[PDB]
RNA sequence: AUGUUUUCUGGAAAACGG
RNA sequence: GUUUUCUGUGAAAACGGA
């Protein structure tokens, strides 16, 4: 076109102003003292706009790299948004309501590895058994060892392994988890996406805690979070975000950042994608100065 | 980071088959 | 080609020396 060096100078200065939360200062989390004049934005922020200012945008390499850290730091940037804004003293009370609001229940770490190895000790055989017979199979055994359990709370066991997709009236283990191990991780699995459907975001070693009561299970946390991580993630994230705003009614009205972060999770990540054009060039840089922005002034104001 | 872990990602050997 | 044992490289991510 002809258009094409506006786009630049306008894709320039986004990242000029984006370069200047990098200097000592700029980011910092009060200047009322030196001792909390530490920035803002956390190391995996800071090497993301590191990333993006180091794209060379005069050249067609160039661009299409900062398309893919425009993308990068806006979907760290929700994660970074839903973190500062969450309150850690809610959050254990906020993650068990949410199962339990789906008719799902996690007894406690040694309560529910019983529960799971009942189940199996009844199906890893392959029998299908109703539901009301599969929990009296394990309320039986369960009960009197724990007898905190009742027929009630097992039954949301066994709906969160239903909700889980481990089965198939009748309940029958499919076949690739009938195996403690595999079973666990699908459990463990199904909590973490009620939790970030809740708007909820919780570290490995926090996760290790609530589900295992000790801190040997983080790599297994770990993979599990990783393994829940597609190209839809960035966009189903920004929805719940508004979940965890909408906790609180949102005063900084961070819901103003949606549009651009959903401009930002609409990028194509993989190598295979074709160029950016100008305009997409300028639009995506805007989007993700924007958003940048919002959280600095975020976390410096809450 | 000559640090810890995770996700995705491609060769050796053993036995068998044809 | 099937199954088993053992193992490459690269990209990315979280933690993090701070
Ligand atoms: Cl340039
Ligand atoms: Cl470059
Ligand atoms: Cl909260
Ligand atoms: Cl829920
Ligand atoms: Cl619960
Ligand atoms: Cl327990
Ligand atoms: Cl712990
Ligand atoms: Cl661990």
């Amino acid at each position: 076109g002809v258009e094409d060096t506006k786009h630049y100078e306008e894709a320039k200065k986004c990242v000029e102003e984006l370069a200047l939360y990098l200097k000592p200062l700029s980011s910092a989390r009060g200047v009322g003292l030196n001792s909390t004049t530490q920035s803002v934005l956390s190391r995996p922020m800071q090497r993301k706009l590191v990333t993006l200012v180091h794209c060379q945008l005069v050249e067609e390499e160039g661009r299409i790299r900062a398309m893919r850290a425009a993308r990068s730091l806006g979907e760290r940037t929700v994660t970074e948004l839903i973190l500062q804004h969450q309150n850690p003293q809610q959050l254990s009370s906020n993650l068990w309501a949410a199962v339990r609001a789906r008719g799902c229940q996690f007894l406690g770490p040694a309560m529910q590895e019983e529960a799971l190895k009942l189940v199996l000790l009844a199906l890893e055989d392959g029998s299908a058994l109703s539901r009301k017979v599969l929990v009296l199979f394990v309320v039986q055994r369960l009960e009197p060892r724990f007898p905190q359990a009742s027929k009630t709370s097992i039954g949301h066991v066994v709906q969160l392994l239903y909700r889980a997709s481990c089965f198939k009236s009748l309940m029958q283990l499919k076949e690739e988890f009938r195996t403690y191990e595999a079973l666990r991780r699908e459990h463990d699995s199904q909590i973490v996406q009620i939790a970030m459907e809740a708007g909820l975001r919780i570290a490995p070693d926090q996760w290790s805690s609530l589900l295992y009561g000790d801190q040997s299970h983080k790599s297994h946390m770990q993979s599990i979070i990783d393994k829940l991580q597609t190209p839809a993630s960035f966009a189903q994230s920004v929805q719940e975000l508004t979940i965890a705003l909408q906790r609180t009614g949102d005063p900084a009205n961070l819901n103003r950042l949606r549009p651009h972060l959903e401009l930002l999770a609409n990028i194509d990540p993989s190598p295979d994608a074709p160029p950016p054009t100008w305009e997409q060039l300028e639009n995506g840089l805007v989007a993700v100065r924007t958003v940048v922005h919002g959280l600095v002034d975020y976390i410096q104001n809450h």
